[PDB]
């Protein structure tokens, strides 16, 4: 993959992979979830990043996840070549977004598009905390300055406020564990994994007859590698829209929420 | 990926992944494990399956997975790029055997090998028959018919008895579950979670200060979307272990095998 002319974006060419995708043959939501980190991650690199500012390891100070939002038009096939464009903008002293544009590399036709809130937490402590004018200043220079959104839309899906399933849920899950293969290189629950334990509440037979056009998902706290998490869904609805809950069940401790929504096929 | 000159093996070049490699930033045996099956689908489609030969879809029949054996002696880092070559051979009608040699793209030194091998089973009852002169003849054709080994080695691992743990075992995790991520587009548990299932077992002690030089592990009977597995591990030394994964209620095996890891 590889920087675009102006040095403020980059891209990647992937090939679908016979193990990435589902019973229909195309990629599933994971996948794309997963491609969409390995091309955050060689774009950092590209720009010089051994993720963090010189300001950020000198405070040990990390961007973390807030919020992913993907919506899917189509999922490519088994064999197909996908095309990721991704960059980054400054959201002022709140945190930071990375935003991707998934196109056929064939047709050139938009399939897809993702945005995601980051914020600045201490790696330690893990305290929140805003990003400051020195870490702005450090990062700006590798982000177009004036506005690039993957969802212009002026009521888009991507920014509405998600609240807490109420018990009882219609459907759950239970007893969800990490294995290694969850865990990333530091160790933490891969940010995709969440994803996974979301869509197991899903009946099979809405996965059978439905094909997922949106999720939402906002992270609340991190699973432990020795923590088992319980997955809840309620539906709220030709398109199926349900509300999410991911909680620990040693003491019901809230780390994700979320909706999706899917139409027939 | 590409067949050789020959038409008789397949080469692709992988790049490897963030998320594909562990917390020494180099890929995991089941990176490993999943790069090799998808060169082994790239290499079935290249000489026209779009895997089933004429007779074998005529009596419903298809290749499973008896026994992997995979050695590695360096795993590849973060952005490096592993070329693997492949290729089939006849076992006579016993069943089929599937080889890898990896090495690093920039040295061209050999990194890893694996060996594979398998039967058929019907696909509707599972039973494991043998392989006919039509499920066979027809895919002599795409395989060296010289000897092609990847442990050419008389006395070598690869073909060693391995035995049934004995309870109580040393180690277990319990409760395992696959997820929709685990199944294949068939909705079949895919091969590799077996592999970290096995591992699961293995205190993460071990996994911190010695790298896994090799894995056998016998394929048994398959996991069902709602069946649960418990991973059990004995010591028995390197350290060596001992592997066995059952159902997690009648005690049903469903997988054997045996580890090895070097000191750091
Ligand atoms: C800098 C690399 O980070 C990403 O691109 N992260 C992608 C991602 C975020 C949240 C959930 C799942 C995937
Ligand atoms: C024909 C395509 O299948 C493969 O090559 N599969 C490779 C594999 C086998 C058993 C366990 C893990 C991986």
């Amino acid at each position: 993959g590889s920087l675009t002319e102006d040095g403020l974006s980059y891209k990647e060419k992937f090939v679908v992979r016979s193990y990435e995708v589902g019973s229909n043959k195309t990629a599933t939501v994971e996948t794309i979830a997963n491609l969409l980190q390995e091309v955050g991650c060689n774009h950092a690199q590209s720009v010089g990043f051994s993720a963090t500012t010189t300001t950020m390891r000198k405070l040990h100070l990390i961007w973390v996840t807030a919020r992913m939002h993907i919506e899917i038009y189509k999922y490519p096939a088994w064999g197909d070549v996908v095309e990721i464009e991704t960059w980054c903008q400054s959201e002022g002293r709140i945190g930071t977004r990375r935003d991707w544009i998934l196109k056929d590399s064939v047709t050139g036709e938009v399939t897809g598009r993702a945005t995601s809130k980051w914020v600045m937490m201490n790696q330690d402590t893990r305290r929140l905390q805003k990003v400051s004018d020195d870490v702005r200043d450090e990062y700006l220079v590798f982000c177009p300055q004036e506005p690039r959104l993957a969802f212009p839309e002026e009521n888009n899906r991507s920014l509405k406020k998600i609240p807490k399933l109420e018990d009882p849920a219609q459907y759950s899950m239970i007893g969800l564990k990490p294995r290694r293969a969850d865990l990333d290189m530091n160790q933490h629950v891969n940010n995709v994994t969440y994803i996974g334990w979301v869509l197991e509440s899903i009946p099979q037979e809405i996965v059978d007859t439905h094909e997922l056009q949106v999720i939402t998902l906002d992270y609340r706290r991190e699973c432990q590698q020795d923590d088992v998490v319980d997955s809840l869904t309620t539906t709220t609805s030709n398109d199926s829209q349900f509300l999410h809950l991911l909680r620990l069940s040693g003491d019901g401790q809230e780390i994700n929420r979320g909706t999706t929504l899917w139409r027939k096929k």
